[PDB]
């Protein structure tokens, strides 16, 4: 495991548009979303996590415990329901989201004081890095 806690600000994004296309987000929302610099707040208590994703266009919140399946109604995103599970891929916090979309999920990890994030959905992978605020 690794400590991923803190308030993070998006430093670099990469292929976020491909990621969103794969989700089926419309033109209007994608144009606005790609212009955002969302903040990520990670509260970590042992294997208990609460991750806040704050941005202009929308605020997001996910609360989970590692190894505990939980449904994710993304009616604030792609409106598609998913059955999620987060596990420790050695020091990388990886989530598998089973649902309509295939090979959808995300992975967080930290190297130095920089937070990395990969968000994928059936072929598209959006890489992002954040800096401790």
């Amino acid at each position: 495991p690794a400590d991923l806690s803190g308030t993070w600000t998006l430093l670099s994004s990469d292929n976020f548009e491909g990621y969103m296309l794969a989700l089926g987000i419309d033109f209007a929302t994608r144009k606005i979303a790609k212009l955002l610099k969302p903040q990520k707040v990670i509260e970590q208590n042992g294997d208990s996590f609460t991750i806040h994703t704050n941005s202009s266009l929308r605020n997001y919140f996910v609360k989970f415990k590692v190894g505990e399946e939980f449904d994710e109604d993304n009616r604030g995103l792609d409106n598609r329901k998913c059955k999620s599970l987060v596990i420790w891929d050695n020091d990388r916090l990886t989530c598998i989201q089973k649902g309509e979309k295939k090979n959808r999920g995300w992975t967080h990890w930290i190297e130095g004081d920089k937070l990395h994030l990969e968000m994928f959905c059936e072929g598209q992978v959006c890489k992002q890095t954040f800096q401790r605020a």
